[PDB]
Protein backbone atom coordinates (compact mmCIF):
# COMPACT_ATOMS: atom_id res chain seq x y z
CA UNK A 1 0.00 0.00 0.00
CA UNK A 2 3.18 2.45 0.82
CA UNK A 3 4.48 0.74 -2.18
CA UNK A 4 2.04 2.00 -4.54
CA UNK A 5 1.34 5.60 -6.14
CA UNK A 6 -2.01 5.67 -5.74
CA UNK A 7 -3.52 9.34 -6.49
CA UNK A 8 -5.55 11.63 -4.23
CA UNK A 9 -8.40 11.11 -5.75
CA UNK A 10 -8.69 7.60 -5.21
CA UNK A 11 -7.32 7.56 -1.62
CA UNK A 12 -10.14 10.90 -0.74
CA UNK A 13 -12.45 8.19 -1.73
CA UNK A 14 -11.16 4.77 -0.41
CA UNK A 15 -11.44 6.73 2.75
CA UNK A 16 -14.99 8.18 2.25
CA UNK A 17 -15.61 4.71 1.45
CA UNK A 18 -13.74 3.30 5.19
CA UNK A 19 -15.41 6.47 6.51
CA UNK A 20 -19.36 5.53 5.83
CA UNK A 21 -18.20 1.82 6.33
CA UNK A 22 -17.56 2.42 9.92
CA UNK A 23 -20.45 4.83 10.19
CA UNK A 24 -22.83 1.78 9.19
CA UNK A 25 -21.08 -0.17 12.04
CA UNK A 26 -22.11 2.09 14.18
CA UNK A 27 -25.51 2.31 13.42
CA UNK A 28 -26.31 -1.10 13.10
CA UNK A 29 -27.50 -1.71 16.82
CA UNK A 30 -29.66 1.63 16.45
CA UNK A 31 -33.20 1.38 14.85
CA UNK A 32 -31.76 3.63 11.99
CA UNK A 33 -30.04 3.37 9.24
CA UNK A 34 -26.73 5.48 7.77
CA UNK A 35 -29.30 6.98 5.08
CA UNK A 36 -31.63 8.28 7.53
CA UNK A 37 -29.01 9.87 9.66
CA UNK A 38 -27.64 11.91 6.56
CA UNK A 39 -31.09 12.90 5.90
CA UNK A 40 -31.24 14.04 9.28
CA UNK A 41 -28.35 15.92 9.35
CA UNK A 42 -28.59 17.83 6.20
CA UNK A 43 -32.44 19.17 6.94
CA UNK A 44 -30.81 20.32 10.44
CA UNK A 45 -27.85 22.39 9.10
CA UNK A 46 -30.03 24.01 7.19
CA UNK A 47 -33.00 24.59 9.55
CA UNK A 48 -35.41 24.36 7.05
CA UNK A 49 -35.34 23.09 3.18
CA UNK A 50 -37.39 22.08 0.33
CA UNK A 51 -37.76 18.45 -0.39
CA UNK A 52 -36.12 19.47 -3.83
CA UNK A 53 -33.21 21.39 -2.49
CA UNK A 54 -32.38 18.28 0.09
CA UNK A 55 -32.74 16.03 -3.24
CA UNK A 56 -29.75 18.71 -4.58
CA UNK A 57 -27.66 18.50 -1.32
CA UNK A 58 -27.83 14.24 -1.17
CA UNK A 59 -28.18 13.52 -4.48
CA UNK A 60 -30.44 11.12 -4.50
CA UNK A 61 -33.32 10.00 -6.52
CA UNK A 62 -36.40 11.78 -5.52
CA UNK A 63 -38.56 9.00 -5.71
CA UNK A 64 -36.35 7.30 -2.86
CA UNK A 65 -36.35 10.74 -1.16
CA UNK A 66 -40.23 11.08 -0.99
CA UNK A 67 -40.16 7.89 0.66
CA UNK A 68 -37.54 8.57 3.07
CA UNK A 69 -39.34 11.50 3.90
CA UNK A 70 -42.32 9.47 4.77
CA UNK A 71 -40.66 7.03 6.94
CA UNK A 72 -38.86 9.98 8.66
CA UNK A 73 -42.07 11.29 9.38
CA UNK A 74 -43.66 8.04 10.55
CA UNK A 75 -40.52 7.88 13.06
CA UNK A 76 -41.99 10.99 14.30
CA UNK A 77 -38.10 12.53 13.29
CA UNK A 78 -39.44 14.99 10.87
CA UNK A 79 -42.20 17.30 9.86
CA UNK A 80 -43.45 19.17 6.97
CA UNK A 81 -44.87 22.81 7.16
CA UNK A 82 -45.51 25.25 4.21
CA UNK A 83 -42.62 27.29 2.55
CA UNK A 84 -43.15 30.96 2.88
CA UNK A 85 -41.69 31.64 -0.67
CA UNK A 86 -43.26 29.74 -2.10
CA UNK A 87 -46.91 28.27 -1.68
CA UNK A 88 -47.43 25.49 -4.22
CA UNK A 89 -44.74 24.03 -2.21
CA UNK A 90 -43.35 22.82 1.65
CA UNK A 91 -40.42 22.82 3.85
CA UNK A 92 -38.81 19.69 5.91
CA UNK A 93 -37.74 20.10 9.24
CA UNK A 94 -36.80 18.33 11.99
CA UNK A 95 -39.21 17.57 15.34
CA UNK A 96 -37.68 17.76 18.91
CA UNK A 97 -37.10 14.37 18.88
CA UNK A 98 -35.89 14.14 15.09
CA UNK A 99 -33.50 16.75 16.52
CA UNK A 100 -32.58 15.06 19.68
CA UNK A 101 -32.06 11.67 17.81
CA UNK A 102 -29.95 13.50 15.21
CA UNK A 103 -27.81 15.11 18.41
CA UNK A 104 -27.17 11.50 19.96
CA UNK A 105 -26.52 9.62 16.51
CA UNK A 106 -24.03 12.81 15.41
CA UNK A 107 -22.15 12.69 19.14
CA UNK A 108 -21.64 9.16 19.25
CA UNK A 109 -20.43 8.21 15.97
CA UNK A 110 -18.79 11.43 16.04
CA UNK A 111 -16.38 9.85 18.82
CA UNK A 112 -16.44 6.37 17.57
CA UNK A 113 -14.95 7.66 13.90
CA UNK A 114 -12.16 10.19 15.99
CA UNK A 115 -10.47 7.17 17.65
CA UNK A 116 -11.08 4.44 14.50
CA UNK A 117 -9.90 6.87 11.62
CA UNK A 118 -7.24 8.19 14.22
CA UNK A 119 -5.90 5.19 15.74
CA UNK A 120 -3.18 4.64 13.79
CA UNK A 121 -1.72 7.76 12.43
CA UNK A 122 -1.81 9.80 15.79
CA UNK A 123 2.16 9.50 15.67
CA UNK A 124 2.19 11.67 12.02
CA UNK A 125 -0.57 13.46 14.00
CA UNK A 126 -4.05 14.59 13.20
CA UNK A 127 -3.88 17.84 13.07
CA UNK A 128 -1.23 17.73 9.67
CA UNK A 129 -3.26 15.85 7.80
CA UNK A 130 -6.20 18.22 9.00
CA UNK A 131 -3.90 20.71 7.95
CA UNK A 132 -3.28 19.47 4.19
CA UNK A 133 -6.82 19.10 3.55
CA UNK A 134 -7.95 22.14 4.04
CA UNK A 135 -5.38 23.45 2.14
CA UNK A 136 -7.30 21.86 -0.40
CA UNK A 137 -11.06 23.26 0.13
CA UNK A 138 -10.51 27.27 -0.61
CA UNK B 1 -10.95 27.89 8.01
CA UNK B 2 -7.22 27.39 9.52
CA UNK B 3 -8.47 29.24 12.54
CA UNK B 4 -11.64 26.88 13.53
CA UNK B 5 -10.60 22.69 14.57
CA UNK B 6 -12.41 21.35 12.45
CA UNK B 7 -12.53 17.15 12.88
CA UNK B 8 -11.11 14.98 10.44
CA UNK B 9 -14.63 13.46 9.55
CA UNK B 10 -15.99 16.28 8.53
CA UNK B 11 -13.00 17.27 6.26
CA UNK B 12 -13.06 14.40 4.78
CA UNK B 13 -16.20 14.79 4.08
CA UNK B 14 -16.09 18.22 2.87
CA UNK B 15 -13.64 17.44 0.53
CA UNK B 16 -15.07 14.33 -0.97
CA UNK B 17 -17.93 16.83 -1.11
CA UNK B 18 -15.65 19.41 -3.29
CA UNK B 19 -14.56 16.16 -5.22
CA UNK B 20 -17.44 15.57 -6.59
CA UNK B 21 -18.47 18.67 -7.25
CA UNK B 22 -15.37 18.73 -9.41
CA UNK B 23 -16.54 15.64 -11.20
CA UNK B 24 -19.86 17.15 -11.80
CA UNK B 25 -18.43 19.89 -13.36
CA UNK B 26 -15.84 18.15 -15.42
CA UNK B 27 -18.72 15.91 -17.31
CA UNK B 28 -21.35 18.73 -17.44
CA UNK B 29 -20.73 19.19 -21.16
CA UNK B 30 -20.67 15.47 -21.78
CA UNK B 31 -23.57 13.66 -22.37
CA UNK B 32 -23.17 11.53 -19.78
CA UNK B 33 -24.27 11.55 -15.76
CA UNK B 34 -21.41 11.24 -12.53
CA UNK B 35 -23.96 8.69 -10.97
CA UNK B 36 -23.97 6.99 -14.19
CA UNK B 37 -20.04 7.34 -14.17
CA UNK B 38 -19.99 5.90 -11.04
CA UNK B 39 -22.23 2.67 -12.10
CA UNK B 40 -19.76 2.25 -15.51
CA UNK B 41 -16.18 1.98 -12.97
CA UNK B 42 -18.06 -0.47 -10.68
CA UNK B 43 -19.09 -2.53 -12.68
CA UNK B 44 -16.00 -2.28 -14.66
CA UNK B 45 -13.71 -3.53 -11.51
CA UNK B 46 -15.73 -6.11 -11.14
CA UNK B 47 -16.09 -7.40 -14.31
CA UNK B 48 -18.91 -8.44 -14.27
CA UNK B 49 -21.40 -7.98 -11.27
CA UNK B 50 -25.34 -8.55 -10.24
CA UNK B 51 -27.59 -6.02 -9.79
CA UNK B 52 -28.10 -6.64 -6.37
CA UNK B 53 -24.48 -6.65 -5.41
CA UNK B 54 -23.80 -3.70 -7.55
CA UNK B 55 -26.84 -2.32 -5.31
CA UNK B 56 -24.56 -2.86 -2.14
CA UNK B 57 -21.35 -1.41 -3.66
CA UNK B 58 -23.02 1.85 -4.45
CA UNK B 59 -25.52 2.44 -1.32
CA UNK B 60 -28.13 3.27 -3.69
CA UNK B 61 -32.16 2.49 -3.98
CA UNK B 62 -33.01 -0.42 -6.22
CA UNK B 63 -34.97 1.50 -8.23
CA UNK B 64 -33.12 4.12 -9.22
CA UNK B 65 -30.84 1.38 -10.64
CA UNK B 66 -32.61 -0.59 -12.32
CA UNK B 67 -33.57 2.37 -14.33
CA UNK B 68 -30.16 3.33 -14.62
CA UNK B 69 -28.90 -0.27 -15.32
CA UNK B 70 -32.37 0.08 -18.61
CA UNK B 71 -30.52 4.10 -19.17
CA UNK B 72 -27.48 2.38 -19.53
CA UNK B 73 -28.00 0.04 -21.95
CA UNK B 74 -30.24 2.08 -24.05
CA UNK B 75 -27.34 4.19 -24.54
CA UNK B 76 -25.68 0.34 -25.33
CA UNK B 77 -22.35 0.91 -22.20
CA UNK B 78 -23.77 -2.50 -20.39
CA UNK B 79 -25.15 -5.00 -21.29
CA UNK B 80 -26.80 -8.34 -19.22
CA UNK B 81 -25.66 -11.84 -19.16
CA UNK B 82 -26.80 -14.90 -17.73
CA UNK B 83 -25.19 -15.67 -13.94
CA UNK B 84 -23.28 -18.85 -13.84
CA UNK B 85 -23.17 -19.37 -10.23
CA UNK B 86 -27.30 -18.61 -10.27
CA UNK B 87 -30.03 -19.49 -12.77
CA UNK B 88 -32.84 -16.92 -11.27
CA UNK B 89 -30.68 -14.12 -11.91
CA UNK B 90 -28.36 -12.29 -14.35
CA UNK B 91 -24.54 -10.26 -14.05
CA UNK B 92 -23.92 -6.88 -15.97
CA UNK B 93 -20.68 -6.39 -17.48
CA UNK B 94 -19.91 -3.48 -19.65
CA UNK B 95 -20.33 -3.14 -23.92
CA UNK B 96 -16.84 -2.64 -25.37
CA UNK B 97 -18.20 0.96 -26.46
CA UNK B 98 -19.16 1.15 -22.58
CA UNK B 99 -15.72 0.24 -21.60
CA UNK B 100 -14.40 2.61 -24.29
CA UNK B 101 -16.89 5.75 -22.65
CA UNK B 102 -15.60 4.44 -18.91
CA UNK B 103 -11.84 4.84 -19.88
CA UNK B 104 -12.18 8.33 -21.92
CA UNK B 105 -13.62 9.74 -18.98
CA UNK B 106 -11.66 8.20 -16.15
CA UNK B 107 -8.54 9.56 -18.35
CA UNK B 108 -9.92 13.36 -18.39
CA UNK B 109 -11.65 13.51 -15.18
CA UNK B 110 -8.61 11.74 -13.05
CA UNK B 111 -6.40 14.40 -15.26
CA UNK B 112 -8.33 17.98 -13.97
CA UNK B 113 -9.01 16.39 -10.41
CA UNK B 114 -5.47 16.06 -9.76
CA UNK B 115 -4.62 19.56 -11.21
CA UNK B 116 -7.36 21.09 -9.19
CA UNK B 117 -7.31 19.34 -5.71
CA UNK B 118 -3.58 20.05 -6.05
CA UNK B 119 -3.65 23.07 -7.03
CA UNK B 120 -2.66 24.69 -4.18
CA UNK B 121 -0.72 22.25 -1.41
CA UNK B 122 1.57 21.20 -4.17
CA UNK B 123 4.56 23.15 -2.17
CA UNK B 124 3.26 21.21 1.24
CA UNK B 125 3.59 17.92 -1.47
CA UNK B 126 0.47 15.53 -2.32
CA UNK B 127 2.93 12.65 -1.43
CA UNK B 128 2.44 13.52 2.27
CA UNK B 129 -1.04 14.19 2.23
CA UNK B 130 -1.41 10.72 0.35
CA UNK B 131 1.07 9.27 2.62
CA UNK B 132 -1.25 10.49 5.86
CA UNK B 133 -4.21 9.24 4.09
CA UNK B 134 -2.83 5.89 3.53
CA UNK B 135 -1.97 5.52 7.01
CA UNK B 136 -5.73 6.14 7.91
CA UNK B 137 -6.31 2.35 5.64
CA UNK B 138 -4.88 -0.10 7.42
O1 LIG C 1 -42.12 14.61 0.02
C1 LIG C 1 -42.51 15.68 -0.47
O2 LIG C 1 -43.43 16.42 0.14
C2 LIG C 1 -41.98 16.21 -1.75
C3 LIG C 1 -42.47 17.46 -2.28
C4 LIG C 1 -41.99 17.98 -3.48
C5 LIG C 1 -40.89 17.15 -4.25
C6 LIG C 1 -40.44 15.95 -3.71
C7 LIG C 1 -40.97 15.47 -2.48
O3 LIG C 1 -40.47 14.28 -2.04
O1 LIG D 1 -36.49 4.76 3.72
C1 LIG D 1 -35.41 4.45 4.28
O2 LIG D 1 -35.36 4.19 5.58
C2 LIG D 1 -34.12 4.34 3.57
C3 LIG D 1 -32.93 3.97 4.29
C4 LIG D 1 -31.70 3.85 3.66
C5 LIG D 1 -31.62 4.14 2.09
C6 LIG D 1 -32.80 4.50 1.42
C7 LIG D 1 -34.04 4.61 2.13
O3 LIG D 1 -35.14 4.96 1.38
O1 LIG E 1 -31.96 -4.71 -13.55
C1 LIG E 1 -31.99 -5.89 -13.20
O2 LIG E 1 -31.91 -6.87 -14.09
C2 LIG E 1 -32.12 -6.31 -11.78
C3 LIG E 1 -32.15 -7.71 -11.43
C4 LIG E 1 -32.26 -8.12 -10.11
C5 LIG E 1 -32.36 -7.01 -8.99
C6 LIG E 1 -32.33 -5.67 -9.37
C7 LIG E 1 -32.21 -5.30 -10.74
O3 LIG E 1 -32.19 -3.97 -11.00
O1 LIG F 1 -30.80 7.09 -14.93
C1 LIG F 1 -29.90 7.97 -14.82
O2 LIG F 1 -29.25 8.43 -15.88
C2 LIG F 1 -29.50 8.56 -13.53
C3 LIG F 1 -28.47 9.57 -13.49
C4 LIG F 1 -28.06 10.16 -12.30
C5 LIG F 1 -28.76 9.68 -10.95
C6 LIG F 1 -29.76 8.70 -11.02
C7 LIG F 1 -30.14 8.13 -12.28
O3 LIG F 1 -31.13 7.18 -12.24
Amino acid sequence: LFNEIIPLGRLIHMVNQKKDRLLNEYLSPLDITAAQFKVLCSIRCAACITPVELKKVLSVDLGALTRMLDRLVCKGWVERLPNPNDKRGVLVKLTTGGAAICEQCHQLVGQDLHQELTKNLTADEVATLEYLLKKVLP
